[PDB]
């Protein structure tokens, strides 16, 4: 087990996007074409970096299990860094992008944890690395993961 049939056409068209001419592999060309159509238009440099990325036999180009092997995990990336969007975003009760110590001591009495004024203060302390007395989203992730 691994891939339905549906979810393997839904990969197979999002492949086709991308190879422009049907030859069953993505060119640093071909990948330049998508990108330059959304607004950005990189370098031949920058686009071996990025097939390079995922080009696991080294031939140059990116075929369709190639595709399936990178695209599956960016969907498990993403799954987990919607998590923290989310979590993130209840705690910043305010929605600035900043969760205050107010915010912060709100929250945890909600999960059960009624905490003081320094214990919120040292928790943010920990977590705080540009010194603003609150924690942004990076600090947030950084201290979740580590
Ligand atoms: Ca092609
Ligand atoms: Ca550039
Ligand atoms: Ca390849
Ligand atoms: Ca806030
Ligand atoms: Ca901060």
């Amino acid at each position: 087990e691994q891939l339905t049939e549906e979810q393997i056409a839904e990969f197979k068209e999002a492949f086709a996007l991308f190879d422009k001419d049907g030859d069953g592999t993505i060119t640093t060309k071909e990948l330049g074409t998508v990108m330059r159509s959304l607004g950005q238009n990189p370098t031949e440099a920058e686009l071996q970096d990025m097939i390079n990325e995922v080009d696991a036999d080294g031939n140059g180009t990116i075929d369709f299990p190639e595709f399936l092997s990178l695209m599956a995990r960016k969907m498990k990336e993403q799954d987990s860094e919607e998590e923290l969007i989310e979590a993130f975003k209840v705690f910043d009760r305010d929605g600035n992008g900043l969760i205050s110590a107010a915010e912060l001591r709100h929250v945890m009495t909600n999960l059960g944890e009624k905490l003081t004024d320094d214990e919120v203060d040292e928790m943010i302390r920990e977590a705080d690395i540009d010194g603003d007395g609150h924690i942004n989203y990076e600090e947030f992730v950084r201290m979740m993961v580590s």
